[PDB]
């Protein structure tokens, strides 16, 4: 049996059943193998409109947006606009000589400030309130020693990256990073002319919704993209030597592991693992303990010879999973317009990628 003919069958067997299981209106699953793209579309981007999911459908990426923030940081570092040893007050002058100005940019990007939780407080909304939050910040855990997964943390990193490139963060992605990556329909702000392609998300009561504005939302969870674009992004991560040298350096930078929390290596944005990874290793990265709680980190001891990378992302109405394995030249993207459990996304991708080899 010609093996490429099995990719569609494998994705049908492992991803399609999730639509009925979780009452998901629409899903887009892509595989890239040996530079060939496979795109599988299911269901509806809009229930009320009876509009089909296809290659023009725009989905919210949720925390997979952090991978573009990381790539923007790697790009600015290669242009010499920042050093990861700098502190945020070098760029956001109102933070200079405040306690947060003891945390360096790598520590912000990789969640080890020692006192930043997953979300800003609900009452922090305006730019002024965001600044006040960081000026009022005081340490808790020893800086650099504890990982607590955090939108404020990588959000501040993103704001600093934009300051170093003298452009607002949305313009850094839309005018510099996305074009260098060859993405055609990736947005921080979806323009009027693409709104008809923007899927509705659906909440747990199946009501149609889209992501709401929030503080430093764009660098933490505010990018929207299509399946073809996300496959191109995976392609760039699988083969950065084909891309312009500056974006090539940026991508490499996001692949470097910085520290570990047992079997999970924290890279810039990406989570990294020894390949082959056990299923439970991949599931653990999304455990309550790793996602919601502080964990003391360690230095990398085992430097994986062959690596794989992944990232989950969610908004209230959307689920995302991306995973790639350089030495197998394969990767996978899943986009849904209703959240489904992280472990389902990870497991389905594991079965598919293992069966293709
Ligand atoms: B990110 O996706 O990791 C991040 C945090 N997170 C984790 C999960 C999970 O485990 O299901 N869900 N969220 N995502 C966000 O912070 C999204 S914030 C918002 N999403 N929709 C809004 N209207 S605000």
């Amino acid at each position: 049996t010609p093996k490429d003919q099995e990719i569609k069958k494998l994705v049908d067997q492992n991803f399609k059943p999730l639509l009925e299981k979780y009452d998901v209106p629409g899903m887009a699953v892509g595989v890239i193998q040996n530079n060939k793209k496979y795109e599988m579309y299911y269901g509806l981007q809009s229930v009320q409109d009876k509009k089909a999911v296809n290659s023009n459908t725009i989905f919210e990426l949720g925390s997979v947006s952090k991978l573009f923030t990381a790539t923007a940081g790697g790009y600015a570092k290669n242009k010499g606009k920042i050093s990861f040893d700098d502190t945020p007050g070098k760029y956001w002058k109102e933070l200079k000589n405040t306690p947060i100005d003891q945390v360096n940019l790598l520590q912000l990007a990789t969640y080890t400030s020692g006192n930043l939780a997953l979300q800003f407080p609900d009452e922090v909304q305006t730019d002024q309130q965001v600044l006040t939050f960081f000026k009022d910040w005081k340490p808790k855990n020893p800086i650099g020693e504890y990982r607590q997964y955090s939108n404020p943390s990588i959000g501040l990193f993103g704001k600093v990256v934009a300051l170093s490139m003298n452009k607002p963060f949305d313009q850094v992605l839309e005018k510099t990073i996305f074009p260098a990556l060859g993405l055609k329909h990736s947005y921080v702000n979806v323009p009027k002319t693409q709104m008809q392609n923007y899927a509705f998300g659906y909440n747990q009561e199946n009501q149609p919704i889209r992501v709401n504005p929030g503080p430093l939302d764009a660098p933490a969870y505010g990018v929207k993209s299509t399946l073809p674009d996300m496959l191109s992004f995976i392609h760039a991560n699988l083969n950065p030597q084909k891309y312009p040298t500056d974006i090539q350096r940026a991508i490499n930078e996001t692949h470097q592991g910085r520290y570990q929390v047992n079997t999970m290596y924290q890279a810039l944005g990406w989570e990294e693992f020894s390949y082959p990874a056990t299923l439970q290793t991949l599931l653990d990265s999304n455990s309550e303990q790793i996602v919601m709680k502080p964990n003391k980190v360690t230095a990398i001891s085992k430097e994986p010879s062959v690596k794989m990378y992944h990232k989950t992302g969610s908004t209230s109405g959307f689920g995302t999973y991306v995973v790639f394995i350089p030495k197998e030249n394969i990767g996978l993207v899943m986009l849904t317009n209703k959240r489904i459990p992280n472990e389902e996304r990870i497991k389905a991708a594991y079965v598919v990628l293992n069966a293709i080899k």
